[PDB]
């Protein structure tokens, strides 16, 4: 047989987000300026070319802290971290530029492309 | 805004499966008889009432090995582990009973319900 459960992936992602919200099995702290965000390395690697390229390297795979560029907008980062765990991207005229620049940095090409389609009608 | 990416969850899950296939950041070995299966605790907790109840307990959250009931059919387990990481459930007349009994054990209620709808037309 070949049975597909169409809500399984989204249900897994929701439960991964629930674990993040309770700090269960999170294994990295992402530092952006004074802001610190706990996450699961596997989700970060699954959603970001930057985090994938960092954690794939055995020299950096076991790092518990990752200091990002301090010029990154923490609100921008948080929006993309939420997107990572929810499939929902919360863009506003007062964050599109920060979110598009931060998505570029994190190598989330499909979010940068959507930020472009977004500005093309803003 | 409220932008939803409809393929994000399934893409994350595929990338989590890719990491599993390369043994990247797997943090548990599940032992079923002589068969050993490496996985990510977070995915197991997100897909199984059994693994969720075990890893939620701080007494067992940091366990690197989990010995399951040796009477569990390893093929049955592997089918459900693949389902966990793929959303696809591969049932055949020669595995439905083993997969339905193993799903019961792992507390994957929606897989047991589908195994019931399945047998109702088998
Ligand atoms: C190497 C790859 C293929 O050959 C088999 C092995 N495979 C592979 C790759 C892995 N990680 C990555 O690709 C990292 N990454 C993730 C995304 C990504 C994912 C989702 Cl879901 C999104 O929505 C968006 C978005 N909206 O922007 C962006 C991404 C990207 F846009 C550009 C570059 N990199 C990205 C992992 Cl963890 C396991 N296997
Ligand atoms: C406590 C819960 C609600 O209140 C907020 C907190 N929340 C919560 C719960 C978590 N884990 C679990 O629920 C464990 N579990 C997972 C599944 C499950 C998941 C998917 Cl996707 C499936 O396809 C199937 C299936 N086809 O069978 C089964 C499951 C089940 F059917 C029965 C019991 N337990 C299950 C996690 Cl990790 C994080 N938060
Ligand atoms: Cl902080
Ligand atoms: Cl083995």
């Amino acid at each position: 047989s070949q049975i597909q459960f169409t809500r399984h992936a989204s249900d897994v992602l929701l439960n991964l987000n629930r674990l993040r919200s309770r700090d269960i099995l999170t294994d990295v702290v992402i530092v952006v300026s004074r802001e610190q965000f706990r996450a699961h390395k596997t989700v970060l690697m699954a959603c970001s070319g930057l985090f994938y390229s960092i954690f794939t390297d055995q020299l950096k795979r076991n790092l518990s802290v990752i200091n990002l560029d301090p010029e990154i907008n923490p609100e921008g980062f948080n929006i993309l971290l939420d997107f990572m765990y929810t499939s929902r991207l919360n863009l506003r005229e007062g964050n599109i530029m920060a979110v598009m620049a931060t998505a570029m940095y994190l190598q989330m090409e499909h979010v940068v492309d959507t930020c472009r389609k977004f500005i093309k009608a803003s």
